[PDB]
């Protein structure tokens, strides 16, 4: 079964997406489905036929609205920026496309009801790319929790520190325009803490937040006011009872992919560092008194994904296989007409979070999260 | 110069203040002053005895009260559990005595206030024990900081996570009752974060928290727990720098896990007290390709170096941070200066507390009682 | 551009590179083709062709050096077969990358060196690990002088996977056809990273040894599960070097820590990501060792992933590599690990069972 | 009861007995601080009010010739190690000795030989191999736990002697010291591989110097760097390394052990922590454990009452002392004995031929 992947977007992204399209079968063999890189969408022509030149898409189309009326393209992976993924994967579900969204799902809770709306009754599967929920470690880490290895979660810690903009020098990108982003560390990186959390823990009850704009001014290479938060912190309470904290920031000298975790449960904890991801650190309240503490655990063919990664633990997991697994999921879902997580409403759930997030700053007090 | 010390209590922290004392003067020499440990307090005469036998006083007694009606006593050093530290405190105060005292300083703010009250305006040095703050590594810290090698503070996180009470059937001692301990994590191990925080950012203008108790009844030597073991707080800076605090007794694999991660405008600092010796800085300054934290380790060329070891990473323990803390103590009696941090700061920590208990129970930001 | 690549055969790994080069590298010395692959039969050589996504495939290796519309060789196979792949297809004026090492030794891996030596065509062994780009970041470190002139060394490669004496007997336990144990399959990585920092051996003293005598198929081991080997370099620097199968706890610990007169560098591939460096230079207040992650600043970074520790994994190695060799052809200039390297590599392990027969000191066969 | 001391770096041992019974208590043996001796009377004087002592001297003789006092201490350079031993041994003295032994095996001899015949307690100041993290390896070996030893690494770096400007003190002049970092450092590993495999059978090394003069400039005339392999007694192999030409390694010293069912790893820059993978976890959780010392661990009944707490050097020497004043309270042996202490200085003799002519030379194995 091979399925034609129209790609709109090819920025760093572009690029990550192409990859995985490439390499996830000669990972994951059989495959459930052969991706086929079919035609790539730019915002001009002649970015169009680089990409395609590029990433090894046979076509090239500086209108994505070309992609969505082909009939002959099952699969639309959007790579633009926060501001078209509503239109396009609305236009997408209509055409009865499958649908791979970009994360933030879109720039508000509002708009990512619609894109929920418009494809939760049709029969196609719909993904948001939550990508690092599948380093191994984390997908290891799930594998401990639910097994019950580390009793009731009491408590979750996480974060998403990097420092790629600390430095006030660093122009207004569109990261930086909330009307494109629709908010700044919040949507970029902490909802890709908010997913583990919701994946680990359990869903969101309520947030209590402060959000912190830094550097409020940036030269518009390409002096403009930023108008999104550079750092996000919030505690959260869980429906399960568990408690926990997340913070986000641009702002960290000596950060630069720092998304972390440490659950706390009655018979464990756990600890993930992404700059790490090939690591999970985990203690057993069931070790011997003479010999407890965390271990390093390197993963490898005997931990979640490993069937298809590589032959010995720390022959080294990198953001591409992040992404090889995130592709085939997707596709083993398409091909056995069943649905993946996270999805849509995994998305809007996030959008939700966010909000909520915004909304608990703004009052500075707890506000519940709305459960979809 | 010969200080003589009336130590009240000989627990957990009876080997850690004892030490302090036999030691101080060996690592800093020339001393400011020679600590003699001339008598110890215990609750019986026999538990007394057994006690200055091995923490090697010259004397011992069951009655806290005789210490400080003796004229002999230079220095009053309180180790007993919160729920004593006031009334010999205000007690050694009216005697003249110079006191360190163990934290939390007492049990609730009302409490600490008094004992406050009680030295304000005395000529007598009175030092609260947050003695963390004098690990080498945190010295080094508050030197880069204050050096503006980092820049102007934006956000601190601070923790102290342990785990020797995640097991249920621990033993209900007097640190898991309410009206002896006064509060739980909150008192026992958030103080020390605080205090540091503090230290290295500057003070709380406000705090919105969560107070949590996971395991609610422990076997007695069953009974209930009726206090804190777990905390979590935002912060607000009176500075504009935004934080936060989380500390537990009850997260497996953590020991003495006492850490803060510092961001500046110009670099940040990493500090773990499971490795002590090591502070982590990262300098914004560093050339675009060799930038990231350096793993300092401290010695001879660092904070207090010059009465701890001859190499960096020769190694620093538990011991040495009560040596430094008596140096800097005695120090200031043998100055008739003063020395940080003080009753003041243990008060203003209790304030802190009671600030964030107050705000658990409303759910809202609590202003700090500055 | 187009040159079509003739893998034969872990081939995955190099397939990923083929496929991925272009994608990372832009614009690209060269888009590569899969265009054939063998295997030991058709059937499993057309399994592997659709799952690598070669054009064409075949069980008879001799047709894809037949073929002259083939422009590229890439030699998975064991270790047996190297030279009679690479000797044929230098003939052809095929261009070449082998897998390491060269050969099961010095002599076999001589031929594959004079082959290639006189010919038109680019030559490469497939030591990968050095194009990570930590390992890149560390000699740009060396090589500006900013740790000084080279004093000590300390490479190793711990791995466990077969610490279970009921790991079966692959080839790699057969001298037969693996050549040699640990030497070969993995010490032969951490000595090309020697010469690549360090610089020549010069000679070598050496404990070989076997922990597992016999795996199931039960059949014996007649190679190494460990070498140590002692160094003296020819710019005048020390080293040891320690290679094993059978550390518990150690999967693919490629570790180095280099001492110079101005600083130090320690590398772990298990956090690949970071290269750790101590510069004496330091304020002494704030001096040690500091936690450099790899990103846009460092070595082939400019086509890499936009910002450090997004993740550099065991693929990106091999694409740097991919990158690197068709760079060479595109150009005509050529690729630094090559046969004469391997060739080289092939003498030290010679040296070094040499060294451990006659417990002493070997001098080395620099060529 | 009370064993007077005679304490002839000085700040360590002090430390210990001033510290050692609040720590083990009920305590085997209340130290006396009662005689220090040093270069001179001024100094002397100075050091035993620093150092609390009762007494002091300026002639490390009137120690021995008191018979009062219950125990010698040897805190001098390397020069001074033997004429004290033998002396303090005839005296009947019991005796602790800053390593190495002597400045050659030759010199150690004697020291042993003036011992052992007499039932003194008597000692070599191998103290790391005390810190709480090394005796936890101890006792997962002895147990079995990680089943029989294959292989071993050790190494003592350090770059405290690494700016040439760095002064010509006694440790880099051969007659006073007799060995540089051969002996000043990589005896410790040396002690701990003895201690946590076996005895060493031969040895191959490379002594090596880059820094041949210093100002005090005079001349440089000892090993900055040793690099030597082993074959254990039983099998095993092994690695020793140490150097003080090493920026960034302050106190580095670590040893790997790979065995049958599993390996550890420990690094005194933090002493705290052992590194133990098992074998036999299950293989989707399998790996290196850290384990933060504490009363769970040997040693544990007497330090501080929670893991990570944290040790530092001084407890390293009150675990000694109190080994020490345990051995002499109930009247066995100790471990490193002058016994340990000599065999470590015939190793040390070994590696110095090893080097000497490049090859392989057996361990005169006492
Ligand atoms: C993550 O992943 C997503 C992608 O971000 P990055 O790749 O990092 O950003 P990026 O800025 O590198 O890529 C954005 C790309 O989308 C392309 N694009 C914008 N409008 C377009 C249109 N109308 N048609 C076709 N292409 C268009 C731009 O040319 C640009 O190449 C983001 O939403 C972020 O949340
Ligand atoms: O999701 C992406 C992250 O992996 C990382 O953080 C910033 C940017 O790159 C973000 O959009
Ligand atoms: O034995 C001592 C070591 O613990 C340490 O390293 C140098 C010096 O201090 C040495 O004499």
């Amino acid at each position: 079964q091979n399925l034609n992947v129209g790609l709109i977007g090819g920025g760093f992204m572009g690029k990550a997406h192409s990859l995985a399209y490439a390499a996830m079968p000669m990972f994951f063999w059989p495959a459930p489905a052969l991706p086929v890189r079919k035609v790539i969408a730019e915002a001009n022509p002649e970015l169009a036929a680089e990409a395609a030149r590029r990433f090894g898409f046979e076509n090239s189309t500086s209108d994505w609205r070309s992609i969505i009326d082909d009939p002959d393209i099952h699969v639309v992976d959007i790579a633009t920026p926060n501001h078209l993924h509503a239109e396009i994967a609305i236009a997408a579900a209509e055409a009865g496309k499958h649908i791979i969204c970009e994360k933030p799902l879109a720039r508000t809770g509002e708009e990512s009801k619609a894109m929920y709306d418009a494809v939760k009754d049709k029969n196609i599967v719909h993904m948001v790319a939550f990508n690092y929920r599948r380093t191994p470690a984390v997908a290891l880490a799930k594998k401990y929790i639910e097994e019950g290895a580390i009793g009731r979660i009491l408590s979750f810690r996480g974060t998403y520190l990097q420092d790629w903009s600390a430095d006030p020098n660093s122009p207004l990108s569109w990261r930086f325009q909330k009307s494109i982003a629709g908010s700044g560390a919040l949507g970029d990186i902490a909802t890709h803490v908010i997913d583990m959390a919701r994946y680990l823990v359990g869903e969101f009850s309520a947030v209590n937040a402060v959000l912190s704009t830094w550097i409020p001014e940036r030269p518009l290479q390409s002096k403009g006011p930023v108008d999104v938060d550079d750092e996000v912190m919030t505690m959260i309470r869980f429906a399960n009872g568990a408690v926990g904290s997340v913070e986000a920031t641009r702002n960290a000298h000596g950060r630069n992919n720092y998304i972390t975790f440490e659950i706390h449960g009655t018979e464990g904890s756990i600890v993930f560092n992404y700059e790490r991801r090939d690591e999970l650190q985990v203690a057993f309240a069931s070790d011997q008194a003479d010999r407890r503490g965390f271990r390093t655990v390197y993963t490898g063919p005997a931990h979640p994904y490993g069937e298809g990664l590589w032959p010995i633990p720390a022959l080294g997991i990198g953001y591409g296989e992040t992404k090889i697994i995130e592709a085939h999921d997707f596709f083993k879902a398409i091909a056995e007409g069943g649905s993946v997580s996270p999805s849509f409403a995994d998305g809007y759930q996030v959008a939700l979070i966010d909000d909520a997030i915004v909304e608990s700053a703004a009052k500075e007090s707890w506000v519940d999260v709305p459960q979809i």
